[PDB]
This record gives C-alpha cells, structure tokens and sequence, in this order.
C-alpha cells in the first residue's frame, strides 16, 4: 500500500492554523516517538478522494464535514470508534455533522460560520440591511474608500445572500428539491449582480484581494470567518464582528460547516489516529494551541468551547449560525459547489445573466438524482415487465422516461445479438459482479464520442443486464446496476450534459 506505517501525515487547508497544529505534532512525538507532518496542500478537497480512491494520501484529512459523506460513500474513510466517555465531551450537534448512513465517519473539531466584519473607525455603525450598501459605498467613495469587499470566486461566501430570501441547496433532507433557481435565490443573486454593475464591487475579487483591501483600511467591510481574525489583529485595522445584513428583510443564512478530522481507510496508522485527535487535539491545551495560530470558532470540546464563548466575536459566530443552517453531507453536495460556483462567476462577469446562471445551476446540482430516477425506472420496468405506480414527486423525468421507452425499444431490439455476446463475455451473477462492471462501461462508453444515441445505448445495455438478473433470481442487483450506469454516466459526461440541458436536451432531441 502507499501510506508509509509508523508515522502520521495530515493535510489541512492553507487559512487554518496548520503551524499550531504542528506544535501538537511535536508532542505527540516527544511522547509516543512517532513523527507527525502536516501538509497544507492546494485544493486538497479535491486531491483527497482522487489519491485515496488508490489507496494512497495523508492518514488524516481535515475539512468542513459537507465533502465528508461523499468521501465515506466511496469507500475512503475509516469509521470511528470513539467510546462513550469521549462522545461525551463534545457537542451532540457536532456528532450528528459527521454521521453518514448511521456511522460516525470523523471527529468534530470547531463550527465554522461567517459574519459581517467591519472596520470601527470607518463605520462606527454598521449597516443592518443589504439594500442600505449602494448608498454608503456611495459616501464612502467620496473619501477614497469602498463598503464592501469579499471573495466572490467561492459561492460559500455568496451563499447567505443568496440564500436569505428563500434561496435552499436541499429542503429539510430531500434530494429531490433543490432551491437554486427560485425566486428567492435569483433575487439574492441579482442584487450581488447589481452591486458589481453600479461600481460597488468588482467581479474578479478574490480571498486575497478582499483580505488586503480590509486590512489595509481601504475597505469598510468584509465577510469571512474566525480563521481570518489573526491576520486583522496583526494589522491594527480596530474591527468588530457581527450579524450578517438582512436582504427584504430575512437574514442572511450562511452555510455552517463543522471543521472536521477523517482517517483515511486506507491507512495502517489508524490506532495513531485516534490517538493523536483524541488524546492531543481534542483536549484544551491542543484545541488552544490551533487556536492561538488562526482562531478556529467555536469548538466541538465543551470544556474548551465554555471559555471561547466569552468571546464576542465568537457570540457573534454563534448568532450568525443560528440563523443559517448546517451544511448537509450527502455525496452530491460537491457537484453543487461546482454548480453554484460556476453560477456566481458567470453572472458577476456577464457571461451569462442570472436567470441562466441559476438554470445551469439547478440541472447541475440534480443531475445524479434527476439521471438515476430515470435509468432505475427504466432498468426496473424493463426487468419486471411493469412500472413503478410512485409519482416522481418530476416533468422532466416523466418526459424523459416516456423517450427512453420510445428510443430504448428499437435500440435493444436492434442490438441484441450484441448484448447477448457481450453479457456472455463478461458473466454477471451478483452484487461483486456490477462493482466489476463500472471499469469496463467507463472504458467502452469514454473512449468514444458523446451524442445521446450513445447514452441511450449504454442504458439499454443496462436495461439487458437488468433482465438477466431478474431471470437469475439476483433483482436486488438491478438497484446497484442503476447507480453504477448514473454514477459514470454523470462522472464522465457532466459538463458535456449541462451544455445540452440535461434531460430536457434528450427529449428536445428525440422529440425528433
Ligand atoms: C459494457 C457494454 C457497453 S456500454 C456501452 N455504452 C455505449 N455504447 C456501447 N456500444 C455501442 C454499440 O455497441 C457503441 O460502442 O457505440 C456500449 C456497450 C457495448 C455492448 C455490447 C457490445 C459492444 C459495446
Ligand atoms: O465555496 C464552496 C465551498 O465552501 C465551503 O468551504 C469553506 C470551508 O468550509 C471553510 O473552512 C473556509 O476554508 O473556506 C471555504 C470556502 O472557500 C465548503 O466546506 C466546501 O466544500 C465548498 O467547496
Ligand atoms: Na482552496
């Protein structure tokens, strides 16, 4: 296996306090005699499951618990074994962030939420509402100065305007809703859009770049977290930290994520692991020792959190979150990040307008949900020779299915002497056997131009496997088959189906 024995790698992200994180990795080592680097390496949210998929990366992996029930979906997270005496002395709330399919698949470490910093000196009296904002960057520009200034190259920080009038990612979870195109959510956006049209921000602003404006003074606001505070105390920049601006009224409502540490599965260090988070860091003197490098929020260990919570800026933390809502953790949360980042680019830069940005955005957060409902219909309807009475609960997947039977017929029909031979050849039996049949659909439907005749003629191979299985008495297989075809289906030809309209392309397409 890849990952050395006898020794502990971590990976954290650049804005956290990784040099004290390495102090408590020196403890452990005056202690036990096992040496402990920590990496920050870039984008490491996506590098983790890419590297762990082969058995190789860090023992442990630091993020917000949003990206962990993907990774534990995939087979690249140990579960944990805290005992009760240790589940004790942390948040249940925070337990429950890290929870996926039942079993605890990471330690909690601190909540995360933004709020609203402001420089005191600049604007004694920060402002309650959103729409107030054109007008003081109008007075503020007067003296050389902006309001406002924050990362807009990641939705997290656009997210609570977006969300504040009504905007959601998944209703509470069900899958099936996503509130992304909505009123609420086009009117946040559209005010962002505003902004940056009438001069009172621009587009290409960064995390950099709105740090540096902040705490050079040249910016009255920013949004951002408690990991920011020690960059602004060093400046002298006299700032306070607060709720969030209200938009029609409603509260912003940031996205609140549960800094979290998961045990890579493939690790021989896993007794380590729990060692060190456990024993060293998730006690006062570690949690403090993070802490004193960049200010983690509020933290998962109550013994710790009962002092930290003196802190306004952490009351303000606190209040913030209260009125956002905890990140879900299912596995498609990463392709709404994408869907929704994508989205704010484009509609701050003018490449598309709002209405349009959002659209993409819905079809690309529902794809995998919307594509399976589809092919596990058809795969199942086929196999038992009559439909699922359930409503889709669904007019694009109604439209969509009525297609599929209408090309998928003639297609099978068409090509059965093919998928005869081809079953014959590879010879599925059961459930080890479609876990098999993902590397070789990859190879066979990748290596070949995209068009919909060749999505069709992939999930009609589907449809032949799934009879067979039936035949064979294997039915409970048909499930599993359906999420392997959606899962390569949607992994490999994702922007390519975003760019044709998704399901609503296939039925344009085929009208005919
Ligand atoms: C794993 C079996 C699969 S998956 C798939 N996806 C798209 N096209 C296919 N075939 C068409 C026409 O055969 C193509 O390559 O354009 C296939 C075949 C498949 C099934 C039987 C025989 C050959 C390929
Ligand atoms: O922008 C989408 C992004 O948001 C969250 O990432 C936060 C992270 O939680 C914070 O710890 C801080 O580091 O900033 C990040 C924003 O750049 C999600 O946790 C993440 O999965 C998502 O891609
Ligand atoms: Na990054």
């Amino acid at each position: 296996m890849k990952i050395e024995e006898g020794k502990l790698v971590i990976w954290i992200n650049g804005d956290k306090g990784y040099n004290g994180l390495a102090e408590v990795g020196k403890k452990f080592e005056k202690d036990t005699g096992i040496k402990v680097t920590v990496e920050h390496p870039d984008k490491l949210e996506e590098k983790f499951p890419q590297v762990a998929a082969t058995g190789d990366g860090p023992d442990i992996i630091f993020w917000a618990h949003d990206r962990f029930g993907g990774y534990a979906q995939s087979g690249l997270l140990a579960e944990i074994t805290p005992d009760k005496a240790f589940q004790d002395k942390l948040y249940p709330f925070t337990w429950d962030a890290v929870r996926y399919n039942g079993k605890l698949i990471a330690y909690p470490i601190a909540v995360e939420a933004l709020s609203l910093i402001y420089n005191k000196d600049l604007l004694p009296n920060p402002p309650k509402t959103w729409e107030e904002i054109p007008a003081l960057d109008k007075e503020l520009k007067a003296k050389g100065k902006s309001a406002l200034m924050f990362n807009l190259q990641e939705p997290y920080f656009t997210w609570p305007l977006i969300a504040a009038d009504g905007g959601y990612a998944f209703k509470y979870y069900d899958i099936k809703d996503v509130g992304v195109d909505n009123a609420g959510a086009k009117a946040g956006l559209t005010f962002l859009v505003d902004l940056i049209k009438n001069k009172h921000m621009n587009a290409d602003t960064d995390y950099s770049i709105a740090e540096a404006a902040f705490n050079k003074g040249e910016t009255a606001m920013t949004i951002n977290g408690p990991w920011a505070w020690s960059n602004i105390d060093t400046s002298a920049v006299n700032y306070g930290v607060t709720v969030l601006p209200t938009f029609k009224g409603q509260p912003s409502k940031p996205f609140v994520g549960v800094l979290s540490a998961g045990i890579n599965a493939a690790s021989p260090n896993k007794e380590l692991a729990k060692e060190f988070l456990e024993n060293y860091l998730l006690t006062d003197e570690g949690l403090e020792a993070v802490n004193k490098d960049k200010p983690l929020g509020a933290v998962a260990l109550k013994s710790y959190e009962e002092e930290l919570a003196k802190d306004p800026r952490i009351a303000a933390t606190m209040e913030n979150a209260q009125k956002g809502e905890i990140m879900p953790n299912i596995p498609q949360m990463s392709a709404f990040w994408y869907a929704v980042r994508t989205a704010v680019i484009n509609a701050a830069s003018g490449r598309q307008t709002v209405d349009e940005a959002l659209k993409d955005a819905q079809t690309g957060s529902e794809l995998y949900r919307q594509s399976l409902e589809i092919i596990s219909r058809y795969l199942r309807e086929q196999a038992t020779g009559a439909a699922d009475t359930a409503p889709m609960g669904g007019a694009t997947s109604r439209k969509a299915l009525e297609t599929l039977r209408r090309v998928g017929d003639g297609v099978q029909r068409n090509h059965e002497t093919a998928f005869q031979g081809m079953l014959r050849k590879l010879d599925i039996k059961n459930e080890d056997d479609v876990k098999s049949l993902s590397r070789v659909m990859i190879h066979v439907f990748s290596d070949g131009v995209t068009n919909w005749g060749r999505i069709v003629t992939l999930i009609s191979f589907g449809a032949f496997v799934a009879k067979h299985l039936k035949t064979i008495n294997q039915e409970s297989c048909i499930e599993p088959l359906a999420e392997s075809i959606t899962d390569v289906l949607v992994r490999t030809k994702r922007d390519w189906l975003v760019k044709q309209r998704g399901w609503d392309g296939f039925v344009e397409f085929f009208h005919v």
